[PDB]
């Protein structure tokens, strides 16, 4: 049965949903549902030019064909409110240019209503109503990701961060070509990690290696966080040996309380201490301290299992260890259906931390952690 076809009318909301809930084929949720959703994602369901040009037009004036040496009229790669066409500017410098669908912004409210309804009519809501609070997240989050002067100015924060890293880099943005409904960067060589389990034992531990020391220092260190990290915005080169970051509209700055209490659950969970993780959890106010015991305990259970690597000097099995199966419980999803739901800065947190070992479970790495995290503590302790 194609669901998909009428979620592909409505893509943006869709995988904008699909990202917020874990449809990440985990073991709870229908894998009926997961599978339709999944298909919507690697679905290019593509637009004439004409509409593509309206944007290039309205927004870059009709000048704009004028700084390119050639237009690549087929897009190679489907974003979520839009289309990636490769161009070559005037002096052979090549080009993304991600373009938007027209009167995005504008159709927020209209896709998520017709979404909420394909999912209720095929009855996966389950609580068995709209749930509001979620509705009005999903609002927000597709707002932020149409800002592309946002976007923008993301990409040039992380571009200083990076400055003169010797493994990870940012594309350069293209100003002149950029505005508020276009995007464009300088073109990266490589291939994204979904194209590298085929690499080697040592590369591989490597990438990730590299990966959860990046993630430490957005969570502990930087002002800034790429949030929901995603193996297929890591493009790696073979030849020059770095990874590149795409897809700053993930960025977010959160206030320092959060990141502080979030330090707390890890040295707890390190340190095996279950009721320093549970109590911090409530001052987060992830939880309210009145969950199910059930419940309760199988969060703090996958919080611990991050805490097994982070403990450990002996190498971390991250493809058994560290599944979704192993973590996912990382957000018990019935939460965001209460009275007075999490920040969403909590959400994203743990998101954070816990996408970082999928993405080292799925490339089956291996390697020690206790290192990382306790020099990440230090630095953040001499800090204050
Ligand atoms: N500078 C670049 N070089 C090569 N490929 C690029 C570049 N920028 C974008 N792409 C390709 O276009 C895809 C989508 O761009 P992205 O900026 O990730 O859009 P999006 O709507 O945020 N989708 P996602 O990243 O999957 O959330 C990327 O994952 C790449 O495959």
């Amino acid at each position: 049965e194609r669901i998909v076809r009428t979620l592909c009318k409505v893509r943006g909301a869709a995988l904008k949903l699909g990202q917020m809930l874990s449809i990440q084929d985990d073991a709870f949720i229908n894998p009926h549902l997961a599978k339709i959703f999944e298909r919507v994602r690697q679905s290019a369901d593509f637009m004439p030019l004409k509409q593509m040009m309206k944007t290039l037009n309205n927004d870059l004036g009709p000048n704009w064909r004028d700084k390119l040496e050639y237009f690549e009229e087929r897009p190679f790669a489907a974003a979520s409110i839009g289309q990636v066409h490769l161009a070559r500017m005037k002096g052979g410098r090549e080009v993304a240019m991600k373009i938007q669908y027209p009167g995005v912004a504008q159709s927020i409210n209209s896709d998520v209503n017709n979404l909420m309804a394909v999912l209720n009519m095929s009855n996966m809501l389950p609580e068995g109503l709209f749930p509001e609070h979620l509705i009005d997240v999903l609002r927000r989050e597709l707002a932020l990701e149409c800002d592309y002067q946002r976007e923008a100015a993301c990409a040039r924060k992380f571009r200083d961060l990076l400055k003169g890293h010797p493994f990870f880099y940012v594309p350069e943005i293209v100003d002149e070509l950029c505005s508020p409904h276009v995007l464009t960067t300088e073109l990266v060589s490589g291939f994204p990690l979904d194209q590298a389990e085929g690499l080697s034992q040592e590369i591989r531990n490597e990438i990730c290696y590299n990966i959860l020391v990046l993630c430490l220092r957005e969570l502990f260190e930087f002002h800034f966080m790429q949030t929901d990290p995603n193996w297929s915005n890591f493009f790696y080169d073979p030849q020059q040996h770095k990874v590149a970051l795409l897809d700053f509209g993930a960025t977010r700055e959160y206030d320092r309380s959060f990141t502080d209490l979030y330090i707390q659950i890890i040295r707890a969970a390190a340190d095996r201490d279950r009721e320093t993780v549970r109590a911090k959890s409530i001052e987060m106010k992830f939880l309210t301290g009145y969950e199910v015991k059930v419940m309760e305990d199988a969060h703090l259970d996958a919080i611990l299992i991050l805490g097994e690597a982070f403990a450990s000097d002996e190498p971390f099995d991250f493809g058994t260890q560290s599944t979704t199966e192993k973590i996912h419980n990382l957000i018990p999803v019935m939460l965001r259906h209460r009275l007075v739901p999490p920040p969403e800065e909590t959400y994203s947190l743990h998101k954070k931390m816990g996408g970082s070992f999928l993405i080292c479970s799925k490339l089956k790495a291996r390697f020690p952690c206790k290192a990382m995290f306790e020099e990440a503590y230090s630095n953040y302790c001499k800090r204050q």
